Protein backbone atom coordinates (compact mmCIF):
# COMPACT_ATOMS: atom_id res chain seq x y z
CA UNK A 1 0.00 0.00 0.00
CA UNK A 2 1.30 3.70 -0.46
CA UNK A 3 -0.34 5.63 1.98
CA UNK A 4 -1.17 9.39 1.73
CA UNK A 5 0.59 11.85 4.32
CA UNK A 6 -2.06 12.37 6.36
CA UNK A 7 -3.81 8.96 6.24
CA UNK A 8 -0.07 7.89 7.72
CA UNK A 9 -0.29 10.37 10.19
CA UNK A 10 -3.42 9.27 11.53
CA UNK A 11 -2.17 5.71 11.70
CA UNK A 12 1.00 6.72 13.62
CA UNK A 13 -0.91 8.95 15.83
CA UNK A 14 -3.49 5.93 16.79
CA UNK A 15 -0.38 3.77 17.46
CA UNK A 16 1.01 6.12 19.72
CA UNK A 17 4.40 7.70 18.06
CA UNK A 18 3.34 11.37 18.54
CA UNK A 19 5.86 12.68 21.35
CA UNK A 20 6.90 8.71 21.68
CA UNK A 21 10.18 9.52 23.90
CA UNK A 22 10.07 13.04 22.37
CA UNK A 23 9.70 13.08 18.62
CA UNK A 24 6.65 14.58 17.30
CA UNK A 25 4.14 12.58 15.02
CA UNK A 26 5.84 14.80 12.29
CA UNK A 27 9.21 13.70 12.62
CA UNK A 28 7.80 9.91 11.94
CA UNK A 29 6.11 10.91 9.13
CA UNK A 30 8.95 12.77 7.85
CA UNK A 31 10.84 9.74 8.21
CA UNK A 32 8.66 7.14 6.54
CA UNK A 33 8.60 10.14 3.44
CA UNK A 34 12.15 9.70 3.21
CA UNK A 35 12.34 6.05 3.60
CA UNK A 36 9.67 4.29 1.79
CA UNK A 37 8.02 7.15 -0.23
CA UNK A 38 5.14 5.61 2.36
CA UNK A 39 5.40 2.21 0.85
CA UNK A 40 4.48 -0.68 2.63
CA UNK A 41 6.12 -3.15 0.49
CA UNK A 42 9.46 -0.99 -0.40
CA UNK A 43 12.63 -3.31 0.23
CA UNK A 44 16.03 -2.76 -0.07
CA UNK A 45 18.69 -5.54 -0.40
CA UNK A 46 22.34 -4.43 0.64
CA UNK A 47 25.62 -5.72 -0.51
CA UNK A 48 26.14 -6.39 3.48
CA UNK A 49 23.96 -9.24 3.40
CA UNK A 50 20.81 -7.54 4.94
CA UNK A 51 17.57 -6.29 3.69
CA UNK A 52 15.55 -2.94 4.71
CA UNK A 53 12.27 -3.89 5.70
CA UNK A 54 8.95 -1.31 4.92
CA UNK A 55 7.57 1.74 5.55
CA UNK A 56 10.49 2.75 7.86
CA UNK A 57 13.06 0.50 5.96
CA UNK A 58 13.73 -1.61 9.16
CA UNK A 59 16.73 -3.89 8.97
CA UNK A 60 17.14 -7.16 9.22
CA UNK A 61 20.89 -7.53 10.93
CA UNK A 62 19.68 -6.15 14.49
CA UNK A 63 16.23 -5.75 14.27
CA UNK A 64 14.23 -8.70 12.36
CA UNK A 65 14.91 -12.03 11.16
CA UNK A 66 14.68 -12.86 7.51
CA UNK A 67 16.59 -15.97 7.82
CA UNK A 68 19.65 -14.74 4.99
CA UNK A 69 21.64 -12.26 7.68
CA UNK A 70 24.68 -12.91 8.73
CA UNK A 71 24.92 -11.87 13.03
CA UNK A 72 21.15 -11.51 12.85
CA UNK A 73 19.89 -10.44 16.35
CA UNK A 74 16.10 -10.13 15.38
CA UNK A 75 15.98 -7.79 18.30
CA UNK A 76 12.30 -6.81 17.49
CA UNK A 77 11.33 -10.50 17.74
CA UNK A 78 9.74 -10.65 14.63
CA UNK A 79 9.77 -12.05 10.98
CA UNK A 80 10.85 -9.38 8.61
CA UNK A 81 7.59 -10.28 5.96
CA UNK A 82 5.71 -8.49 9.03
CA UNK A 83 6.62 -5.32 8.33
CA UNK A 84 5.97 -5.41 4.62
CA UNK A 85 2.25 -5.86 5.45
CA UNK A 86 -0.85 -2.68 4.80
CA UNK A 87 -1.12 -2.31 8.33
CA UNK A 88 1.84 -0.27 9.98
CA UNK A 89 1.50 -2.23 13.38
CA UNK A 90 4.53 -4.42 13.78
CA UNK A 91 6.71 -1.33 11.83
CA UNK A 92 5.18 0.85 14.31
CA UNK A 93 6.15 -1.53 17.41
CA UNK A 94 9.59 -2.24 16.16
CA UNK A 95 10.06 1.60 15.69
CA UNK A 96 9.48 1.82 19.13
CA UNK A 97 12.10 -0.80 20.04
CA UNK A 98 14.44 0.80 18.00
CA UNK A 99 14.32 4.09 19.68
CA UNK A 100 13.95 1.86 23.24
CA UNK A 101 17.05 0.40 22.66
CA UNK A 102 19.02 3.41 22.90
CA UNK A 103 19.85 5.40 20.03
CA UNK A 104 17.34 7.81 18.93
CA UNK A 105 15.64 8.60 15.72
CA UNK A 106 19.52 8.72 14.37
CA UNK A 107 18.68 5.05 13.61
CA UNK A 108 17.02 5.97 10.51
CA UNK A 109 19.57 7.99 8.17
CA UNK A 110 16.46 9.15 5.85
CA UNK A 111 15.55 11.46 9.34
CA UNK A 112 18.96 12.59 10.18
CA UNK A 113 19.80 13.79 6.60
CA UNK A 114 16.20 14.84 5.38
CA UNK A 115 13.98 15.63 8.45
CA UNK A 116 16.26 16.75 11.40
CA UNK A 117 16.84 21.07 11.35
CA UNK A 118 13.60 21.08 9.43
CA UNK A 119 9.86 22.38 10.08
CA UNK A 120 8.72 18.90 10.49
CA UNK A 121 5.27 19.96 11.34
CA UNK A 122 4.44 20.42 7.95
CA UNK A 123 4.11 16.90 7.83
CA UNK A 124 1.56 16.77 9.60
CA UNK A 125 -0.28 20.47 8.71
CA UNK A 126 -4.17 20.33 7.20
CA UNK A 127 -4.58 16.90 8.77
CA UNK A 128 -6.93 14.83 10.36
CA UNK A 129 -5.77 13.58 13.65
Amino acid sequence: KVFGRCELAAAMKRHGLDNYRGYSLGNWVCAAKFESNFNTQATNRNTDGSTDYGILQINSRWWCNDGRTPGSRNLCNIPCSALLSSDITASVNCAKKIVSDGNGMNAWVAWRNRCKGTDVQAWIRGCRL
